[PDB]
């Protein structure tokens, strides 16, 4: 969570 | 009182930055692809077309917010976000128009070519020549260029606007018409948005310039940027850019918008 | 708000 | 181009999970 939280969507798109 | 369309052969059309823009900066799709479907078949017809556009920096504002959420964590997207350079807008969003210019143009058999000027060059003496020799060598080539203000690399008191490009541009060029192609329909007697105004067919001096309401521009430069560039040849007709066949019906000799010419006194 | 940005989709964050 | 659709369309706990 702390990651989903600290991350950019761009992130999110790459595993 | 409208006649000179039985001589018009070059002629300057400028859209502003509510006839590009819709909706949350995009293109407005429709509006550009009718004013573009026209300006094809004028060029067809044996006009000589020159474009000055405008609406890059609305372009600039989406994309670059786009990146800036694509690129920003979940969290942090609450948090007040920096407000996007208008420099930095520009250089984006004059590409992205000029890409689709260049699109839609392929897709109905011109061709165009991009031309920025910078309006701080224009004291110099060579330009004044080869602006001139390089316009008319395009339109030979039936050409459209898009003329448009360099905002990405550029330096009030003097407002030396898109409006003042046209102008200048169009005395320069020797044209015959400068379309000024807005939301409004024409000049009013004070606000549109009240009924105790009238639309404006011809704009005489002691009859309408000192008794109306002029008001990164507004009509308080518009108005201003017609009058010099009546005096000097070029009459110049506002209209409004949302109808898609006002060119047409403007250019058939038809009574359509409002008219800035120099011997106006006659009419 | 956090709780709102939580369910928030990234095209709402947007508009 | 689906998957970005999805992305694009989907919410933070959604992302989570
Ligand atoms: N007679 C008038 N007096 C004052 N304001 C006017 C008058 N007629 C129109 N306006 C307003 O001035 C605005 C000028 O827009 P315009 O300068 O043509 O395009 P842009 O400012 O988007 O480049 C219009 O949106 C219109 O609402
Ligand atoms: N590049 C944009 C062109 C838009 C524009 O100039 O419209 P205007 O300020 O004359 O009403 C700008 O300089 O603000």
């Amino acid at each position: 969570y702390r990651q989903l939280v600290n991350s950019s969507f761009a992130d999110l798109q790459k595993p």
